[PDB]
């Protein structure tokens, strides 16, 4: 996250870290057994780390649970990033508490102008490279379809939205991938892509979660 703030420990209780020897992506806990992330975060050998603040220090609220199964969306295209969503099942159910909690799925698509919270352990510099240990946060609005399209000609599908600031300075960044965009207590986006971080006229692009709720529910019901 560039241009964000320190969230505070365990203040974003649905935020997980995906670890394969090191943090490599965010995700969102959506029930005791399942996490939502980006398809471009897929790999084998994932351990889900819940209850994290400092990802380099055991602070006392963590739960570490290995994935039993990954399900990339049927229609994910890794060249266009259309349908950039996957589900990860945990080998055991997480203990839910005030610091480890699921985030609700949307029942309707959010509108441009809605305020959201984006979080993660990604790079905090737009030029340069510095990875934080503790979780960073950013409040950012959803941008209109038209302005998203204008920023990225011929790249924004109906499964994507932009959020952030056209003036730049405040955005998600590499290592935030797969993490949440939460708006009014609902998971509306997944950190997906963009062009650099926090550049003028290049806001973040996010997977539009409301389009995937019935796939998510049916997948959970049979897996
Ligand atoms: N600035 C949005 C954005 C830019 C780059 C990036 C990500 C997000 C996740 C992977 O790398
Ligand atoms: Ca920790």
């Amino acid at each position: 996250i560039v241009g964000g703030y320190t969230c505070g420990a365990n203040t974003v209780p649905y935020q997980v870290s995906l670890n394969s020897g090191y943090h490599f992506c965010g995700g969102s806990l959506i029930n005791s057994q399942w996490v939502v992330s980006a398809a471009h975060c897929y790999k084998s050998g994932i351990q889900v780390r819940l209850g994290e603040d400092n990802i380099n220090v055991v602070e006392g609220n963590e739960q570490f649970i290995s994935a039993s199964k990954s399900i990339v969306h049927p229609s994910y295209n890794s060249n266009t990033l259309n349908n950039d969503i996957m589900l990860i099942k945990l080998k055991s159910a997480a203990s839910l508490n005030s610091r480890v909690a699921s985030i609700s799925l949307p029942t309707s698509c959010a509108s441009a102008g809605t305020q959201c919270l984006i979080s993660g352990w990604g790079n905090t510099k737009s030029s340069g490279t510095s990875y934080p240990d503790v979780l960073k946060c950013l409040k950012a609005p959803i941008l209109s379809d038209s302005s998203c399209k204008s920023a990225y000609p011929g790249q924004i599908t109906s499964n994507m939205f932009c959020a952030g600031y056209l003036e730049g300075g405040k955005d998600s960044c590499q290592g935030d991938s797969g993490g949440p965009v939460v708006c009014s207590g609902k998971l509306q986006g997944i950190v997906s892509w963009g062009s650099g971080c926090a550049q003028k006229n290049k806001p973040g692009v996010y997977t539009k979660v409301c389009n995937y709720v019935s796939w998510i529910k049916q997948t959970i019901a049979s897996n």
